[PDB]
């Protein structure tokens, strides 16, 4: 139906947005602590402490596959890379301080997509 192929272009659209989002909040990690998935073979011990792992390259793949439906699921994995950090690592490390430094920028990044996903009405 044409309704669908609408429906389609839509969320391509927001795809191509949240993927210009998700390349500027993965800037304010210079560090590329969150790049990547946290490695089981390195913390054997992680799940029982992390009940959903998230990452950005883990993101990356299920934007690249259009499954972000609306801005709120994006932001519930960003939310996870964060809350995750701050629970495994202490107040003292490296790792906790770059999740900080993390969300206080990203806020500013997300507070504006907001805005232009309910202006240009993606969802």
């Amino acid at each position: 139906s044409m309704e669908q192929v609408a429906m389609e272009l839509r969320l391509t659209e927001l795809t191509r947005l949240l993927r210009s989002v998700l390349d500027q909040l993965q800037d304010k990690d210079p560090a590329r602590i969150f790049a990547q998935p946290v490695s089981l073979k390195e913390v054997p011990d992680y799940l029982d402490h992390i009940k959903h792992p998230m990452d950005f390259a883990t993101m990356r793949k299920r934007l690249e596959a259009q499954g972000y439906k609306n801005l709120h699921e994006f932001e519930e994995d960003f939310d996870l890379i964060i809350d995750n950090c701050m629970k495994y690592n202490a107040r003292d490390t490296v790792f906790y301080r770059a999740a900080v430094r993390l969300r206080d920028q990203g806020g500013v990044v997300l507070r504006q997509a907001r805005r232009e996903v309910d202006s240009i009405g993606l969802e």
